[PDB]
């Protein structure tokens, strides 16, 4: 309900893909130009078992999964749910990656402005036991009667922290890099039977895609996705890293990366040893920029910030003292001049050229982390 609206002169529909219908298979939600606007209706968090995930992942007990459930279990997310793909037209394609402890849903602000530009967006479901909560099917028969079998995220010890979140970005690489190809060859007419019943007839995306468009965005550990995923695969033609968590990296990927790429910060989440990773990537032969900005904490990028109300907010440490508002549009518009300019779009995207260089009231070039 306080989550923003597209700016873009789209009508914006959402629905959920998986196949197969398995745990090494793609899940993903998707956002997209609708044909027609008839109502904003997309539940923002669809099961009470993520209520139940979130809960565990924030170090809350039981009864928080009932207290958020009861708060934000009937809350929606300004995307027409399943309403048919708009035709007559080849869109550009974000694959999506969440950050620790959240899924594929909690993006939408995000997804859902890029969607209202001409964007097909896939906001990926990570199976690497890093979102708070995710689901398959153990069988075909299962998938029919949406007998559900769930993952919850997996808490490490110190000694395991550094093989496993590793061993999990390049999990999360080949998700990004499989849901890519599910798209691309639904595109190509693959028949599909969605593992979900949706109204969404998931051939109408059937000769949708601009293949030469495709990007790779993703929040925080998704920001280390970006990274990883761009490494190992070329069809990604450039990538933002929304506050990158520079951890799960081994450092092969920075000398493997050829792809443009973009580091949108948050002031306040910032610091000197993951910054210095994010430099690792600079050389004079590649694109990398950076924009931090101003007043913004690490969650300005996801949904809950716009979730609360202005104390609780900044209680919670979901707000910051820029508006959230403010924030994901600045966030939103650096990514489409950075989109326009690598994926060489034919709109008007470049009026924001200037955010792509730190040029406002808000952002600020480079990073404050001095190095
Ligand atoms: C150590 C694990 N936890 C416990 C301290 C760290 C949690 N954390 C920061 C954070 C702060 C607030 C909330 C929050 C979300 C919803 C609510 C409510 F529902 F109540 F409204 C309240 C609080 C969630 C995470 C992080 O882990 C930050 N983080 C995140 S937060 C992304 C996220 C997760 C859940 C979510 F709901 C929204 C956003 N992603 C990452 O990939 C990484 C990090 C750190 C390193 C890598």
């Amino acid at each position: 309900t306080k989550i923003p609206r597209g700016n873009g002169p789209y009508s914006v529909g959402c629905t959920d893909l998986m196949f197969d219908h398995t745990n090494k298979g793609t899940f993903l939600r998707l956002y997209y130009p609708s044909q027609d606007n008839d109502r904003l209706d997309t539940l923002w968090i669809p099961n009470k078992e993520y209520f139940w995930g979130l809960s565990k992942f924030l170090g809350t007990h039981w009864l928080m999964g009932n207290i958020l459930r009861l708060l934000f279990g009937s809350m929606t997310t300004p995307a027409n749910w399943n309403s048919p793909l708009r035709p007559g037209e080849k869109y550009p394609l974000v694959v999506f990656s969440h950050g620790l402890g959240a899924f594929r849903t909690l993006y939408s602000a995000i997804g859902i402005d890029l969607a209202s530009h001409g964007f097909i967006v896939a906001a990926v479901e990570h199976r690497d036991r890093s979102a708070s909560a995710t689901y398959y099917f153990k069988d075909q028969s299962a998938a029919e009667i949406g007998d559900k079998s769930w993952l919850y995220l997996r808490t490490l010890k110190q000694e395991e922290e550094t093989h496993i979140r590793n061993e999990q970005v390049r999990q999360r690489a080949k998700e990004c890099s499989q849901a890519l190809s599910l798209i691309l060859d639904i595109d190509h007419g693959k028949p599909v039977k969605n593992a979900l019943d949706l109204k969404f007839d998931m051939e109408q995306l059937k000769d949708s895609i601009d293949r030469e468009k495709i990007a790779v965005i993703g929040h925080s550990f998704g920001g280390a996705t970006v990274i990883q995923t761009l490494s190992e695969d070329q069809r990604f033609r450039c990538g933002i890293a929304l506050d990158a968590w520079m951890f799960p990296l081994g450092d092969e990927v920075y000398s493997r990366i050829p792809q443009p790429l973009f580091f949108i910060n948050s002031e306040y989440f910032q610091y000197p040893a993951n910054i210095i990773k994010m430099k690792k990537c600079y050389s004079p032969d590649k694109e990398r920029k950076m924009i931090t900005i101003r007043g913004s904490v690490h969650q300005n990028f996801a949904d809950f910030t716009f979730a609360t109300g202005k104390i609780i907010g900044h209680m919670l440490k979901l707000k910051g003292d820029i508006d959230s508002n403010v924030a994901i549009d600045l966030s939103n518009k650096a990514s489409l001049a950075f989109l326009q300019k690598h994926l060489g779009l034919h709109k008007d995207f470049d009026q924001w050229d200037c955010l792509i260089e730190g040029d406002d009231e808000n952002l600020i070039p480079g990073t404050n982390i001095n190095t």
